[PDB]
């Protein structure tokens, strides 16, 4: 999985802890 800052899909389902859909990094 990724850690935050890392970029994410508001369900990338690819982020640890879950996306920040305000970056779009991972929370």
């Amino acid at each position: 999985c990724k850690s935050p800052g890392s970029s994410c899909s508001p369900t990338s389902y690819n982020c640890c802890r879950s996306c920040n859909p305000y970056t779009k990094r991972c929370y």
